[PDB]
């Protein structure tokens, strides 16, 4: 009371240091509010009832005279105090034309007095408050009338601007309403083009900002304005020697190319116009103006920056790429243009700036169009790997790895593929800097030049040989650098996943050699001291142990010789490994490889692979290497099929005590659940021993839903989980069918089509849930001839969901496919 008479006196006092002035303000603000939230109601009652008329009249009197103090840390902590008086006492019908006032200080009081006004829009506006703002929508049109008078060319002060703009960057935080009409919207753009001529660098930041969000706000008033001086201002910011100013000028067609791919992706979800989200094609238009200045912002770079932070040409690049994906092949003619000029210049930053350009726009414009250049172009671009410029070599790298992903035809085998892959290599094992760039584009061929399925040979097979003998050639040294290792292993993965049956032979061999430097890292398990060492030795084991899954996926039965020392070297790998690694993880990749090749031959190692497996399952503590021993429960399983039942009793003692948790969202169950689908299709009868408590899990967790409180992680949660819980009731129901116990499968099947029910109604859907859905329905027609299930069948949601599912083009094959089959079985279920 008086101790708050002293200190908001102490706020008005201006013989004293303005230092301790501010130390008086921001006291008394913290006498009335804090970040903290329920403290916050706990000073409002010291506000209102502890002191109830009080003062609190002479108070906020003495602040808003403090806001013309001389200082601005006078006005900084009366802003402060304003700020903190009207998040309480406005929405209370209190401080009413205290707010009308402030505006006519704006618009007619002092200098600072002006800072310190505007200075309290801004500090009360940045505030995130559904009710606040509920009483700060009343008040927001004093608040953009006097930021628009704040703002002005008339207006002397750029302190005052920045207020102004910052008081419209927090203020816009707030767009409802937002005054939809045009003539309050015409001012505000207008002192908006105002705010980006200022000379001033900072004010203009302000204003390019608060252009950005407003460009994520009402693109619908703004389509009109957008369409003259708006395209030159903004190549004039964008031209600006200005660096930051540069960047924000750079942040519009950022957030421009945001918005619109949001859109362009929301009208091919169209059915009908009603659905469509307004577009403004803002980016076609623009590009020919804006891509000029983007290739100049290329041109100028800096090696001096420090890497990962952004820069002009950096921001430039990623923006082109946001146009490459949103403009289309209309972002093309420019572009195409630049290179054109400047593939063959003599500054490097001319060359680095082309290929970077032409490795931009591979992506987004349809195939065809970037045929004819890139079958046409691209032997240049092989012969730029001997470039002076290592960066230019890289950008030249990426660039064709680009061309790999996309026009992989424009690669003409016979003329083009063997120069481009010894130059890769070459680039790989002679210039580590630019190496990981030749690696990717090496894995995306690998990819491209698969060739047919069964194939005798693809377009890889000459190239073969050498190329695995050149990766085993830099991976070979110990002391090689080890991104150069990993990725060279990964490129060498890619190349034995993607090849032709006679190269099998090669790739044994290659299996052989695999198996054979796990083995000799098993004793440089041993020479391990440094960290640096363990580090090394865990990403040495995973490269191999993913290079031998490869090996072994693509050898499929023939690996049956290798099996017996594969299964020796991991199990011998997993009894000294330990701890956060990620071999372990691999090394179940590899044997889960082994298990779906081998099959039933694979049952051997059961008996000794077993513990490891139970011992994966029932350590939470490392979540991803448990998931990983699912899957591989699931694996075995599947493969073995009838001889995995001894072993299954144990697994469903792991999956079902995994089921316990203290989280309502346990991360495992989708796959535990699928996992009883996987091992009720491969034991058959013996299931019905774990039917009475798998189906009460699955009902459940038919139950469990996101809420009205969706993050796209519990929808994407629940969708995942009755993923599991369809394979899981389609996998009983086909044991049940073929055990003939379909008696016992009785009682459960309502709850079946109680879910079909709840996901029919489910706007949230995954394709893969519908291809189970329809499986268990057909499924279900199989396992009840007698046509009792007709009476249940008949009913139109099952219609309009099987009907739903097979119409839609979106998905793939295998579930309209399934859709077919289940409505066959269906109709046919109608009578019997």
């Amino acid at each position: 009371s008086q101790y708050l008479l002293t200190l908001v006196q102490a706020l008005a006092n201006e013989s004293s240091e303005g230092h301790i002035r501010a130390a008086a303000g921001i006291a008394l603000k913290n006498a009335f509010s804090a970040r903290e939230f329920a403290r916050q109601a706990a000073l409002q009652a010291k506000w209102l009832n502890q002191t109830d008329q009080e003062t609190r009249t002479r108070v906020k009197q003495l602040a808003l005279e403090t806001l013309a103090s001389s200082n601005s840390k006078a006005g900084q902590a009366a802003a402060q105090v304003i700020a903190a008086i009207a998040a309480i006492e406005l929405p209370r019908n209190q401080w009413p034309e205290l707010m009308h006032a402030l505006v006519r200080n704006v618009s007619e009081g002092g200098q600072h007095q002006k800072q310190a006004s505007l200075t309290a829009i801004g500090f009360i506006c940045e505030t995130q408050d559904t009710d606040l703002r509920n009483s700060l929508v009343g008040h927001s049109n004093a608040i953009l009338t006097a930021v628009v008078q704040g703002a002005r060319k008339e207006e002397p002060n750029n302190e005052v601007r920045f207020a102004a703009i910052t008081a419209l960057g927090d203020s816009l935080e707030f767009v409802g309403n937002n005054f939809k009409h045009e003539g309050e919207r015409n001012y505000i753009m207008q002192v908006v083009c105002e705010a980006t001529q200022a000379q001033d660098s900072r004010i203009q930041q302000g204003a390019f900002g608060c252009l950005n969000r407003i460009m994520a706000l009402y693109y619908e008033h703004m389509r009109y304005y957008m369409e003259k001086a708006l395209f030159g201002l903004t190549i004039l910011g964008m031209k600006s020697d200005d660096e930051d100013v540069a960047k924000l000028a750079v942040e519009f067609w950022s957030t421009v190319c945001e918005e619109e791919i949001a859109i362009e992706d929301d009208n091919a979800q169209v059915e009908s116009s009603e659905q469509m989200r307004p577009f403004y094609n803002f980016a076609r238009v623009a590009t020919n103006e804006v891509v000029p200045v983007l290739l100049q912002l290329l041109t100028k770079q800096d090696e001096d920056a420090s890497d990962d932070e952004y820069n002009i040409s950096r921001a430039a690049y990623q923006c082109l790429q946001l146009y490459a994906q949103a403009v289309g092949s209309t972002i093309i003619p420019p572009v195409i243009q630049f290179v054109e000029h400047n593939l063959r210049h003599a500054d490097w930053h001319f060359r680095d700036a082309a290929v970077s350009a032409f490795g931009a726009i591979m992506d987004g414009p349809e195939e065809k169009v970037l045929e004819p250049i890139v079958k046409t172009g691209m032997q240049p671009l092989i012969a730029m790997m001997e470039d002076e410029s290592i960066q230019v070599r890289d950008s030249t790298a990426y660039a064709l790895g680009r061309i790999t992903e996309a026009c992989s035809e424009a690669i003409d085998p016979n003329t083009h593929l063997e120069p481009l892959i010894r130059s890769l290599f070459n680039g790989l094992m002679n210039s580590p800097k630019m190496a990981a760039s030749c690696c990717w584009a090496l894995m995306n061929i690998a990819e491209r030049f698969a060739g047919e399925p069964g194939a005798a040979q693809n377009p890889l097979t000459p190239h073969f040989n050498q190329s695995v003998t050149n990766l085993l050639t830099v991976t070979a040294p110990m002391n090689g650098d080890s991104t150069v290792r990993t990725a060279a292993y990964e490129v060498l993965s890619v190349f034995v996943q993607n090849a032709a049956n006679d190269s099998l032979s090669a790739v044994a061999s290659l299996s052989t050699v695999i198996l054979q430097r796990l083995e000799e890292t098993l004793p440089l398990q041993q020479q391990v001291v440094s960290v640096e060492d363990k580090l090394i030795l865990e990403d040495m084991q995973t490269s191999l142990c993913t290079v031998l899954q490869a090996t072994v996926q693509r050898l499929d039965k023939e690996i049956a010789p290798q099996g017996d020392r594969i299964m020796q070297v991991l199990l011998q790998i997993l009894s000294t490994c330990g701890g956060k690694s990620s071999v372990p993880e691999g090394v179940f990749a590899a044997i889960s490889a082994l298990a779906n090749a081998m099959e039933e031959e694979f049952a051997k190692y059961m008996e000794a692979f077993a513990p490891f497996l139970y011992n994966a399952l029932g350590n939470q503590e490392e979540p991803s290497l448990c998931s990983m021993a699912i899957g591989l429960v699931s694996d075995v399983t599947r493969s073995l099929g009838e001889r995995s039942q001894p072993y299954c009793d144990n697994f469903m003692n792991y999956l079902l005590g995994n089921l316990r948790s203290t989280t309502l969202a346990n991360q495992f169950k989708p796959a535990i659940l699928q996992c009883f689908g996987d091992i009720a299709s491969a034991i058959g009868g013996h299931f019905e021993t774990y039917l009475t408590i798998v189906a009460q899990v699955l009902q459940q967790a038919a139950t469990i839903t996101a809420g009205p409180d969706g993050s796209y992680e519990m929808i994407d949660y629940v969708i995942s989980l009755r993923e599991g819980i369809m394979d899981a009731w389609g996998g009983i129901i086909g044991a049940m069918k073929t055990s003939n116990k379909t008696n016992v499968l009785q009682p459960y099947v309502e709850s079946i089509f109680a879910l079909l029910n709840s996901i029919a109604n489910d706007p949230n859907r995954s394709e893969a849930l519908m291809r189970a859905s329809m499986g268990v329905i057909g499924d279900l027609a199989d396992a009840y001839p007698n046509g009792q299930l007709a009476d249940a069948f008949r009913q139109d949601w099952i219609t309009a969901m099987i009907r739903e599912t097979r119409s839609n083009r979106e998905f793939g094959a295998r579930t309209i496919e399934t859709a077919r089959w289940a409505r066959e079985q269906v109709k046919r279920q109608i009578a019997g």
